[PDB]
């Protein structure tokens, strides 16, 4: 469960630099 807020942080950040790409 714990892992899960890590994780998001990361992911989340991901999607947002895919955007950035375009």
């Amino acid at each position: 469960f714990i892992h899960h807020i890590f994780r998001g942080i990361v992911h989340a950040g991901r999607s947002i630099g895919r955007f950035l790409t375009g």
